[PDB]
């Protein structure tokens, strides 16, 4: 393999207590003799699924729970095997955050939520609303300082305000989340994002302020407030700023609803040291001495282990985190969160800068959030419709116009290049699905380069329909839907940003109308 046997390599983000975790590994090396190396790579959430799909990466990966469900869908995680004797040591909600398809995929560590952090010496009475912030900024700017400065490069810090008046990611009726209704461009988010953009335009905040310059500004006493979670308390302690942690401001009478994260530890499915990773996580990290080693470095918040939470509950700063946690909503861990996160990440940055209006950014975020879902429905319906000859009798008329347009456009194009399609077809293996799934390699390489227009996308889907028909004739019916999956993977992973600029499939409908 590509992972060394006899040691543990752990990936944890840089804002967390990576040193405090490293001394847990020194303790792990001292009783055990096995070395434990902890690293904090940048863009960890994106680099793990890339290197783990090729069978490499760390033994243990640390991040909030929202990313693990996608990693599990991609088969990058091994099921953790804790007995109930151990499960009774952590709170049930932490276990609930690491469940996907009924199988546990990671050990929960600690519950995070954003809070308002304010300098008691620059204002001893924190404002209870967001609407009070512009006026307070004018008074302190006369004193040479600012009211609020928080990171606007990651949408995690703005979602509390966006979700205040009715914004949400994916709706949770009836048993669980539904994928079709995304709430990024509702009247609530348009109002929440507008107040932030209005704060930027009236020069009360800077649109490209990030994490480091906002933390430095607060630690120096250059701002009266900012928004971050428990991991920032450590360096505010060192700056000796008399700070407080209180509940986030309300927006339009409603509380700010922060995304609740549960940082968790998953075990790589390609790792040869899965049992030692379990022993390290069960009998060393998730113990009171082990968690205190990490919490002393950078605070975790509400620890998952019940014995250590009973000791740390008395902290007024952790109590404030639960106030914001209860008034927030838990982040889903469905595999569609990555595409949702990138959609809102671009939308906040473009609206903050003025490159897009708030309405243009949020609608494009809606297209990007449902991008993969709606694309697969149209391509899967079309390939089935060309294979059977009938029609499916299953916020849907837009797909009906796209499928009817794809019927009219795909039929003519498919018979235009019909000779070339069969010459390309003439070969064909099609022995198993692994070979049909192996068409992902060829298609992504040919499609990353070259012209991007609707004509190419139609030609891509039309040959897929051409293969689907032949799949039905060679009695390979079950291979049609996996073929559609492959086409949808290739299409969106290469042309996502183009398809968003073209109104999603609405631009496909108008292009041919
Ligand atoms: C208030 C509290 C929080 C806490 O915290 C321990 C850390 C984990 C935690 C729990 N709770 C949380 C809530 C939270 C709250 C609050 N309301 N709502 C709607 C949510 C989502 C939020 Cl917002 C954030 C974190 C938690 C839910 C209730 C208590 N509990 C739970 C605790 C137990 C138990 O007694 O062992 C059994 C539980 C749950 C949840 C389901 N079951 C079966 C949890 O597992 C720990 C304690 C002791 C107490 Cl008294
Ligand atoms: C529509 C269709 C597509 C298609 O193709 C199957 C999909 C991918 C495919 C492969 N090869 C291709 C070459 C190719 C060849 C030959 N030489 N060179 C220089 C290239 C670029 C061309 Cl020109 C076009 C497509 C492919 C590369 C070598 C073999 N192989 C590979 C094969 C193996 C393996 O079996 O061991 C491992 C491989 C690769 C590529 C990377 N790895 C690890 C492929 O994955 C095949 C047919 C019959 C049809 Cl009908
Ligand atoms: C393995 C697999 C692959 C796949 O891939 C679908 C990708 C679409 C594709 C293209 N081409 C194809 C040819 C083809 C060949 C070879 N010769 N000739 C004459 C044709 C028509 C065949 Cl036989 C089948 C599919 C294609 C080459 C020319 C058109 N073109 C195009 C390429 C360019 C460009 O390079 O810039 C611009 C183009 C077009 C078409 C319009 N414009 C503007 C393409 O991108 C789909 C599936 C389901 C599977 Cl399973
Ligand atoms: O901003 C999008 C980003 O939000 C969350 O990332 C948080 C992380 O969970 C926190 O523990 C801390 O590291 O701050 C991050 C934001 O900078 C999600 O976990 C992540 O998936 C998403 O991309």
């Amino acid at each position: 393999g590509k992972i060394e046997e006899g040691k543990l390599v752990i990936w944890i983000n840089g804002d967390k207590g990576y040193n405090g975790l490293a001394e847990v590994g020194k303790k792990f090396e001292k009783d055990t003799g096995i070395k434990v190396t902890v690293e904090h790579p940048d863009k960890l959430e994106e680099k793990f699924p890339q290197v783990a799909a090729t069978g490499d990466g760390p033994d243990i990966i640390f991040w909030a729970h929202d990313r693990f469900g996608g990693y599990a869908q991609s088969g990058l995680l091994a099921e953790i095997t804790p007995d109930k004797a151990f499960q009774d040591k952590l709170y049930p909600f932490t276990w609930d955050a690491v469940r996907y398809n009924g199988k546990l995929i990671a050990y929960p560590i600690a519950v995070e939520a954003l809070s308002l952090i304010y300098n008691k010496d620059l204002l001893p009475n924190p404002p209870k609303t967001w609407e009070e912030i512009p006026a307070l900024d004018k008074e302190l700017k006369a004193k040479g300082k600012s009211a609020l400065m928080f990171n606007l490069q990651e949408p995690y810090f703005t979602w509390p305000l966006i979700a205040a008046d009715g914004g949400y990611a994916f709706k949770y009726e009836n048993g669980k989340y539904d994928i079709k209704d995304v709430g990024v461009d509702n009247a609530g988010a348009k109002a929440g994002l507008t107040f932030l953009v209005d704060l930027i335009k009236n020069k009360h905040m800077n649109a490209d302020t990030d994490y480091s310059i906002a933390e430095a500004a607060f630690n120096k006493g250059e701002t009266a407030m900012t928004i971050n979670g428990p991991w920032a308390w450590s360096n505010i302690d060192t700056s000796k700023v008399n700070y407080g942690v209180t509940v986030l401001p309300t927006f339009k009478g409603q509380p700010s609803k922060p995304f609740v994260g549960v940082l968790s530890a998953g075990i790589n499915a390609a790792s040869p040291n899965k049992e030692l990773a379990k022993e390290f996580l069960e009998n060393y990290l998730l113990t009171d001495e082990g968690l205190e080693a990490v919490n002393k470095d950078k605070p975790l918040g509400a620890v998952a282990l019940k014995s250590y939470e009973e000791e740390l509950a008395k902290d007024p700063r952790i109590a404030a985190t639960m106030e914001n946690a209860q008034k927030g909503e838990i982040m889903p861990n469905i595999p569609q969160m990555s595409a949702f996160w990138y959609a809102v990440r671009t939308a906040v940055i473009n609206a903050a800068s003025g490159r897009q209006t708030v309405d243009e950014a949020l609608k494009d975020a809606q297209t990007g959030s449902d991008l993969y879902r709606q694309s697969l429905e149209i391509i899967s319906r079309y390939l089935r419709e060309q294979a059977t000859g009938s029609k499916d009798s299953k916020a849907g008329a837009a797909g009906r116009r796209a499928l009817e347009t794809l019927r009219r456009v795909g039929d003519g194009v498919q018979r235009n290049h019909e000779t070339a399609f069969q010459g390309m077809l003439r070969k064909l293996d099609i022995k198993n699905e692994g070979d049909v799934k192996s068409f992902s390699r060829v298609m992504v390489h040919v499609f990353k380069d070259g012209v991007t227009n609707w004509g190419r996308i139609v030609t891509l889907i039309s040959f897929g329909a051409f293969v689907a028909k032949h799949l039905k004739s060679v009695n390979q019916e079950s291979f049609i839907e996996p073929l559609a999956e492959t086409i949808t993977d290739v299409l969106v992973r290469t042309k996502r940003d183009w398809l968003v600029k073209q109104r999603g499939w609405d631009g496909f409908v108008e292009f041919f109308h």
